[PDB]
């Protein structure tokens, strides 16, 4: 992988793995999700790089995902080789916002696209907060100064707000629980666990003869490596389904979310 | 990646990633195990491929009875690991797909596995000896005179494993497969049979030793349905443990294993 020339975006190629397909023998969205996630770092770690500023460090603050959107157009193909852009940019004091776009190494056409909103939190208090002025003046000679947005449609997809279904839930997935492989190098559950433990509570046969088109996800909450996790999804509509994850014992919620899918 | 010089064995490199490490920085035993698959698949896929003319014919696969996997050093995130592969006949019992890692900067040999794989009937689940006919057919794709990652006398590689009696030491209740852990086929993937068996080893040995050797036997799949017990019994400055992997309910066999750690 490389910056592109003037430093402000990273690209990278991966061909696709045989263990990284699923029944239509093409990549699964958790393998393009753990794929954004990898071009991400090597962006990070290409531009002096958790990815954190010299002041964050001091403060013990880290990003935290607080929303991640992707919209796939064509699955590639295993064996196919894909190329992902990715680029930060500021959103003042709200935080940053990390952008990719996927396309067909052979073809250069887009067939993917993301986006994902990250906000500042204390890593031990776990509280919130506005980025400092001191913070923002370390990261933004890493990004562009227009806006470059992947979304970039008024009214679109990923900016939606989206509602916490209501039981009895149309469908669910109970006592999920993450092992050690779920985990990231810091003992936390990996982002992309919790899209697969959403995708859990869609019935086989929307997944057997549609494909998976819009997933948008909103993070509230993580999952500790001893908590145990019930998935509910309710059809709002193509087909459209609502969300939502929710720690087992006192339905306290983690995530929630909509995925749109495409017939076949 | 690409076969060698003389057709009989083939080796690829791979950049190790930032979702497949663990605590320690390093690539967990599952990422390198799914990496012995990809490279397994791509050696199949240049060679004209997994199975044979004949066996497409009759309803033929190859199924794993064995995998052994002895690694002296996990490649850290970022390395460049080197796989080569290569396939024996072992008469009419079946085959052997062996592997030896390596880092790419040193040349050193990191690590070394070895896998025993018998013909199944794909509909009936009914084990068979390999015939004239089918020998035949991947002959040509094998080194004639012996070629083995474990050449060793009395090696690890082949020694017999008991089974657990209850009560284990430890257990992990009630694993089940998700949607990412399914392979093309829709079968469950079997390097999940080796994230179950870790499962039940306990937090402080993960902590303070390194897992040094696994050796896991397969008797019978676990179903999409399914739902397994992880028990783990201490055998044994090294550590040593005797592994067990039965279904929830009738606690029917799936797997048994035994797994050596050395501390750090
Ligand atoms: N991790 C960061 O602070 C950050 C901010 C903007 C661009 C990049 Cl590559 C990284
Ligand atoms: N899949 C096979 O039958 C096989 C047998 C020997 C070598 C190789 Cl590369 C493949």
């Amino acid at each position: 992988g490389s910056l592109t020339e003037d430093g402000l975006s990273y690209k990278e190629k991966f061909v696709v793995r045989s263990y990284e397909v699923g029944s239509n023998k093409t990549a699964t969205v958790e393998t393009i999700a753990n794929l954004l996630q990898e071009v991400g770092c090597n962006h990070a770690q290409s531009v002096g790089f958790f990815a954190t500023t010299t002041t964050m460090r001091k403060l013990h603050l880290i990003w935290v995902t607080a929303r991640m959107h992707i919209e796939i157009y064509k699955y590639p193909a295993w064996g196919d080789v894909v190329e992902i852009e990715t680029w930060c940019q500021s959103e003042g004091r709200i935080g940053t916002r990390r952008d990719w776009i996927l396309k067909d190494s052979v073809t250069g056409e887009v067939t993917g696209r993301a986006t994902s909103k990250w906000v500042m939190m204390n890593q031990d208090t776990r509280r919130l907060q506005k980025v400092s002025d001191d913070v923002r003046d370390e990261y933004l000679v890493f990004c562009p100064q227009e806006p470059r947005l992947a979304f970039p449609e008024e009214n679109n997809r990923s900016l939606k707000k989206i509602p916490k279904l209501e039981d009895p839930a149309q469908y669910s997935m109970i006592g999920l629980k993450p092992r050690r492989a779920d985990l990231d190098m810091n003992q936390h559950v990996n982002n992309v666990t919790y899209i697969g433990w959403v995708l859990e509570s869609i019935p086989q046969e929307i997944v057997d003869t549609h494909e998976l088109q819009v997933i948008t996800l909103d993070y509230r909450r993580e999952c500790q490596q001893d908590d145990v996790v019930d998935s509910l999804t309710t059809t709002t509509s193509d087909s459209q389904f609502l969300h939502l994850l929710r720690l087992s014992g006192d339905g306290q919620e983690i995530n929630r979310g909509t995925t749109l899918w495409r017939k076949k």
